[PDB]
């Protein structure tokens, strides 16, 4: 077909996040929970609703033009095809501002954890082996692979291994069963990637309108806009605390010579720290506004 | 009562939007979903929370002071009591920013339609006989109706009639029972509506204040704070892509470019955005409104 | 089509225990809450899940063949129908053992001849007028389709004629229930026109089934110890569906054991009365089917 | 350690109904949805929660001593680790009365489709690719493999595919994706297997008592107790009509009929109670049985 | 009044309980959440729904007539109030079958526990401490209370105390906590409890009316009827496996063996079933059974 | 060491408390089972409590810092005072939510014309100390019924005349024949602190937390503002606004009669005020949200 073809996952953390996005970007579109295929009505855009384990595959197969995937997943996947020859390859075109998790090793509450060779020998019980396998041989230590496709937590407990490692996030499954986490080994996050082989010249358009829009959605997201007053002698530090999108607008004050106000856009978004530390350099009447849309 | 009376819909798609308009123009009241009345406790209003079928009626009827329905639900029942020799008469005062829908003539999926010509002596089932009505008569086809008040798209798999013609936003329920929309014949929208006899004096004045509110809080809504750089040689251009609420602010950069604040009337869409970027405006900044008042 | 059409509540009150009862009386059938007809696997039958407004008038129509609605929204319809000048007309095949509620006049707690001239809020106009009528009291009508509690305290009208079963949304609206006008249920009815000979058979079918699906949910079987001297009290106080069996007792020449199935469900006012009518020992123990 | 160890789904279609099964069969716990243990607290039994993909090769590696599966994942699983060469075995115990499910092939509503050769050389799209490929080597035809782990029926409309061949009950799926199913190829009910290798002699006896259980517990749920009136001439043709467990009791009433009582071996159709009274059976009654052990 | 009251709990882990109970016998009424006071519509019964904490101070105040209550929050409160040299007294009618739970003492996973003797000394966290203090006496062990209305388990790894006396039945929120239960100090179940001054000879005699339909009630959900075969040479030890007196019946054509009915005065677990298969009994049914009485 | 916070477990106060400490900068991970919470960025531990427990906590110095309703905070206060303890805490800020009445009501048959109607009555009440301190105060005997909850079933059950709720919306109250006729007590929530003095660090640590819930509150409340007012009117605007700071006068480039009005609000922006602006001659009033504020 001449439309767009995008997989995202069906029901899952990524879901909603992925769904919004699109519709962030103008991706107008119905989708009903019983649908697989949702049809984009403003432009030539196919969403396929998948399993996240498949996402990988399908683009690594040219099947689909893009797919919005964790980075542990894709990266198990690409790594398992390599296991058995193959050369699967993608383009990332962007990390994305969801989909945030760690895999980590953990092992039972009452073990005494001083560093990783505690690990040495061990059975370690993972849905991610391939993950889990790269980490452990980078840092030489050996160990016993149990693959478990899910409830990894059982394992301890139930003798299949002496420690997992498992996907993360608030901690809660972990306690459940009687397991601290003890040591992060991979850091994930969702990402936009696109098949390798070169789309035509027109889906190619639609794709990289389509990627200005979504830079400008998470720009838009993390960036505030920002006034304060500051000290002329102090500028460049107050600069330094907060890099911007562009260079700050500098507006001289009537009534006072000493100091300037500044109007600016972060890159990033402001926490308490900052605020205290631009205070700290001598900025006064701080504002940081929302903001809902931009383009650079 | 001295106190004034707004119908609303209790439960359904324009009760949440209802309330919230209402509570944003600074009508403070306590709801509670068991109870049929709230009564302000800042204004003199009391809120009636009704289905939304009998709204029009309780305007025409003169029983409540304001109402809050369906562009749709409104027209069937004025045409409806016009068609049993009533004349029902209300104030227009306000169409609303939700309620957003449409009624579409639709067929089975294995249909051929190529116009509405295709519909003429066919048995068409609907909820909203009168709309269906006056559209066929303005188009001259004639056809045999069929009223269901609700479930409509079970009609042509039980035989029930050919086609038919339904309220949808999404298309879900369509495709679940093979059906395709082929003509959309009404769109319809939330409406702030009066009764038709004089209020008084009093009375008249909150409706007026009230309705400022509202049109600020609906342009508000609408509305972005808009900052961005131009090309002084394209600012005529820009300007005409983003209408605005007054003139735009215009400030000298520290050259060939200016920096410019404005007011949008309407909402910023990415096309407009991209027209922009295209024109030569670049560091475009868009920033949510959230009161306003000309 | 050759197959038979019943229309039933596509959801609300009804809609479970009429797809229960079909499902009990061996009609196969998947139902998928956004799929508005079920084809029945096992025969030839259509379910028709439609709003339960309108299934008096499709049978009315005769467009379908049965339909299992309130008797309240039945008779409102059938009576709105023959104001218009319409003849509509049906048979009622069934009475059902679920559905049960009643329509009520309500008044302000602080308050039949006091309804004398008072308007009344109602979403059964056509109910309420003929009550009326034929008690030969006046008053004026305010029909509501809904949220028909909040008239009073909105001064729409100074009562309601309301349907009820619990009763809370009459005490948060400050209301009491007064005077039942109407007590309906659910029932199964059919078109007027004759079918065929092979759908009526199939409808004659369900309806032995329907009734022993009923039965089954209200009679119970019973056994008990009962003296000699009192077995004819005792079988006064327990209507069975048969002739009770009657068996003696090893090595008690005084007392019988008594085993039947009662027509009705036994409250514990009847198993008091037989305690005190010298019955021991009693069961009662529950049915899953049966067919007289 | 001792005590025996079964593992179950944790979430899932089977999970519910394979708790309830221990459950009726008298083994106490306490689950709470997060842990992934529970411990029995009157009986030497461990129960596992797993995901149902791994059931089967913690049994084939004999790390769990029994597990309750859908037969579908069973032979999947197996068929998988015999092409990988291994030799996977099991002990089947009983096919139990829930996770009824079937495999089938379905294809685009359009498709014409007259026999299975319609399958040849098209690609489809499936879960289960071992069980595909054994019925399409069996009926001799060729074909593209396509393995999705799930969102099976995008395929065709995505163009991943021509066909599918996956999991159905309903149907309601294939619908909503414009498909039909065409061909059953594989029919599934959850199983109770145990592994290969010998336990001890006190874990075995368990597992007997508990498999004596199942077999009562599934028995209760499908055998009834009747008591009906019959004619002493239609005697005969009414026995035929009930299979039972035992021989019937007959109890003299008035001359002319008798009392049967008898526990049947089979559920109760209305087709049979129909039967029955044509033959000239009266008061027929049915009453539910909880356990029962012969 | 002339009408009884009742008061159970408005909601909560005996609410759905205490109302099916009273329902079961025969008191009919209609209950909705909003509602704090039931009127039977059959019977001459108020039904006041309340805070569980309240019902015991209601019972001995005897402002109520009735109250269905867990046994650990009447003694508790019993406790208290005897504390403050009241003398709270109230007639026990009946324990019921529901609100089984158990009051515990607890300690971090990591503690060593050999004795009772190993609390000396500790700050114990508790919602109960009458009923801790009571037990501590009894047992003569010095400890430190540490009262906490609620999230008891938090205590320890909070370093609030160095253990609990905690509420439980399944172990889940100890485990979430790193603790482990290790010495029960209290059972409880749900009872129905009576002011203890006099009522009223009508009111009394309703009570009385309502007590044997409680115990009918609570005997039906435990007695099952019971139909089996039995070896005449095996009938004592069958008679002994199951605690009225059995009716023996003869098997037309089978002069080993009898028939057997029998109502069970306790419920018949798969054991005893079990046993009575090993005695040589066959064809074992057991039927549940509505109602009942004596 | 550690800070150590007392916020309610599950109830009205739970989901703001959290938000709050989040929005100040206190990063964590809060699971529903879990009762206590370990900050990740700063030596912080939450404790999640009945919220019935918490001035206990504080009174006792176990905890250092809570939030609770200012009803159960000083009902505890007044009910340990009883008893002959001498209970202290340090208010550190009355917080934006929370917001609670405490009244007297009677069902809707009665009249009521005074307090002095309550004389001799029968009043049910989950707050018997403050109902207590308030009758004492306005010379009125009666009767207390302590209920621990459906204090509204009290009268029609005839356990008592009337009762003394918490009532934000009246539901509850006509759902059973009760109308309100007093308020007694107005509560919100607030943070309070042990009275013994911490530590040098952990002092320093709640100061910097103080200041941000400042800020916090401030941005919810303040609104960056933009209008046109004409130059003769400049000075009864500024009444109607008043502002952190002073505002930012900014000429109008086409318009010599009127000038551009920047400046933050101190106060929220109701119609009521947006209408009098534009009574003295205000135009193209413009009210943005407000993410974060430091003066
Ligand atoms: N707490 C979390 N917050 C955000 N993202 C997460 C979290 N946990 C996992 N993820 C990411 O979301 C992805 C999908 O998670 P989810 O649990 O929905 O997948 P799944 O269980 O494999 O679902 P399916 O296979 O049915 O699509 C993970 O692979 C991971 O990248
Ligand atoms: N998808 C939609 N989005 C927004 N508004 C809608 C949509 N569909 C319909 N509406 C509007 O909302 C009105 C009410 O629809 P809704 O389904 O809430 O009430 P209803 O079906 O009439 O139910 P009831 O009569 O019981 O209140 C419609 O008449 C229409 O004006
Ligand atoms: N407590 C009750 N209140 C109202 N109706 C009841 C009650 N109990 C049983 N019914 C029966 O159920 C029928 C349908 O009630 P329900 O509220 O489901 O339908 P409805 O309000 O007409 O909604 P719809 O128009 O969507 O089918 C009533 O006409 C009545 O016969
Ligand atoms: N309609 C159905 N669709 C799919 N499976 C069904 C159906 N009915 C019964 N089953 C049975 O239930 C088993 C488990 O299905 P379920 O969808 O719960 O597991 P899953 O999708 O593999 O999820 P998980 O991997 O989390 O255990 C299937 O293998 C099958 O044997
Ligand atoms: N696992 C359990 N935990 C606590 N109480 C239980 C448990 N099982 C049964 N109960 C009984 O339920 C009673 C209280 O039940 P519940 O926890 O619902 O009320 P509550 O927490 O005291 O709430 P309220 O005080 O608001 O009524 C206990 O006093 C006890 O008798
Ligand atoms: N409408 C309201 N009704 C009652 N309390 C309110 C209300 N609004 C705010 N609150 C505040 O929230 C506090 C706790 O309310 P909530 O009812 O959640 O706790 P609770 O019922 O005492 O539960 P627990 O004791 O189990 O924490 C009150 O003491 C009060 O300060
Ligand atoms: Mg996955
Ligand atoms: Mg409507
Ligand atoms: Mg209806
Ligand atoms: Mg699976
Ligand atoms: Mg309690
Ligand atoms: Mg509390």
């Amino acid at each position: 077909n001449t439309r767009l073809r995008i997989a995202i996952q069906k029901s899952g953390r990524l879901s909603k996040e992925s769904i919004e996005l699109l519709s962030e970007c103008g991706v107008k579109m119905h989708i009903h929970e019983q649908s697989l295929i949702a049809f984009s009505t403003n432009l030539p855009i196919d969403i396929l609703r998948v399993r996240d384990d498949d996402i990988p595959g399908l683009i690594f197969d040219g099947v689909v033009d893009l797919g919005i995937i964790g980075e542990n997943v894709l990266e198990e996947n690409e790594l398992e095809r390599q296991s058995l020859g193959e050369n699967p390859s993608y383009k990332l075109l962007k990390k994305l501002d969801f989909g945030y998790c760690r895999l980590s090793l953990a092992l039972p509450q009452e073990n005494k954890f001083q560093n990783l060779k505690d690990f040495e020998g061990l059975r370690i019980a993972t849905s991610y082996p391939q993950l889990l396998k790269r980490f452990m041989k980078e840092n030489g230590i050996n160990y016993k692979n149990c693959t478990l496709t899910g409830s990894v937590e059982v394992a301890p407990r139930a003798n299949l291994a002496d420690a997992i490692c498992d996907l993360v996030s608030s901690g809660a499954t972990l306690q459940a069963n009687n397991l601290k986490e003890v040591k992060v080994i991979y850091e994930s996050r969702a990402c936009l990637i696109q098949k390798e082989n070169a789309l035509s010249k027109e889906k190619q358009a639609l794709v990289d309108k389509i990627m200005l829009r979504v830079a400008g959605v998470m720009q838009a997201r993390e960036s505030k806009y920002i006034m304060l007053h500051a000290p002329k002698e102090k500028l460049d530090k107050i600069q330094a605390l907060l890099p911007g999108v562009e260079r700050p607008t500098i507006l001289p004050l009537a009534h006072d010579e000493k100091n300037v106000a500044l109007h600016m856009v972060s890159k990033e978004n402001l926490f308490w720290e900052t605020m205290e530390a631009l205070k700290e350099e001598g900025a006064s009447s701080i504002l940081v506004l929302p903001i809902e849309k931009m383009l650079k």
